[PDB]
């Protein structure tokens, strides 16, 4: 299921991104455009042979399980697959595991590149929420 912006800060706020771990609303939508352009079906393999999924794109080396990640981890307690829903909600709750972790949303690489430090608030902007 491809969001547009809104109805996706809207889903995100109502599974409970907004302020979580101090992290704004406007955070999340930012990470979710760069890293799957709102797209909960993305999947892009990485060069060590993981893969990420979905709308925050989460990699198999630690949080999901994909059966070809050889050596990896599932701490999310998922099939990789979970992560590829219409409905957010496996995503979301592996995410507030991720941003937990010790590192919190500079585990999301796009995060760092092109929301850290921005007026993330601009992401939700003219949205019902
Ligand atoms: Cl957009
Ligand atoms: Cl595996
Ligand atoms: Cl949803
Ligand atoms: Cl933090
Ligand atoms: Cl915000
Ligand atoms: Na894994």
């Amino acid at each position: 299921k491809v969001f547009g912006r809104c109805e996706l800060a809207a889903a995100m706020k109502r599974h409970g991104l907004d302020n979580y771990r101090g992290y704004s609303l406007g955070n999340w939508v930012c990470a979710a455009k760069f890293e799957s352009n709102f797209n909960t079906q993305a999947t892009n393999r990485n060069t060590d042979g993981s893969t990420d999924y979905g709308i925050l794109q989460i990699n198999s080396r630690w949080w999901c399980n994909d059966g070809r990640t050889p050596g990896s981890r599932n701490l999310c307690n998922i099939p990789c697959s979970a992560l590829l829903s219409s409905d957010i909600t496996a995503s979301v709750n592996c995410a507030k595991k991720i941003v937990s972790d010790g590192n919190g949303m500079n585990a999301w690489v796009a995060w760092r590149n092109r929301c850290k430090g921005t007026d993330v608030q601009a992401w939700i902007r003219g949205c019902r929420l």
